[PDB]
């Protein structure tokens, strides 16, 4: 039946690494995770491993991560006030691997919970 | 600082028209709204108006809605067990206007609240 169509907001102080966000690139609203923040250096191994400040993150064990051929040069320094976003399905490479890190106005908010039909 | 990276789920009985969902098309996680459900007929006016079962929905007043040239034929009958999804920025036309209505396995869940930095 008809819902009221009201998406609520809750104000928060800051985002965290690993948060699931709604992000906007090319006027497209997508979902991904914050992988790095201002000042971080993002790099790749040839074996598909993400490196952040020269360390392989513990939470990156599950992911096989390849660059986009037209994205930024790497190693990549995340600018002030921006967030480096990665899709959890890493073979959809049109995240910060193509766009670079995103300014905060392009982060629409964090998803803490999804409601889901069984 | 580092968050725990846990997205929670809450089980719900069903989705509603106008709900904001995370949806998957071409292995891409996107955000849009449920605009129509199984059995509904979706049509367009030339002036950019969505019609659902031959009525212009009250909540469609704000939206200027054009077809994708390679999407389904319209009028379009929403199949059993599927959801017709529209992006709120309607000029990003790669929603059900291109893909058709989506089966439930391609609806990842409903967003009720976003957490957002001021």
């Amino acid at each position: 039946s008809a819902g009221d169509g009201v998406l609520y907001y809750r104000l928060t102080d800051r985002y965290h690494i690993n948060d699931v966000v709604v992000y906007e690139v090319d006027n497209t609203l997508k979902v991904g995770r914050i992988a790095a923040q201002a000042g971080d250096e993002v790099s790749f191994t040839q074996e598909g491993g993400l490196l952040i400040n020269g360390h392989p993150p513990e939470k990156e064990v599950p992911y096989l991560t390849y660059p986009h051929s037209s994205g930024p040069n790497f190693p990549y320094k995340v600018p002030t006030g921006t967030y480096f976003i990665l899709n959890d399905y890493r073979e959809e490479r049109l995240d910060s691997r193509y766009y670079g890190a995103l300014p905060i106005n392009q982060i629409k908010g964090k998803i803490s919970t999804l409601l889901r039909v069984r």
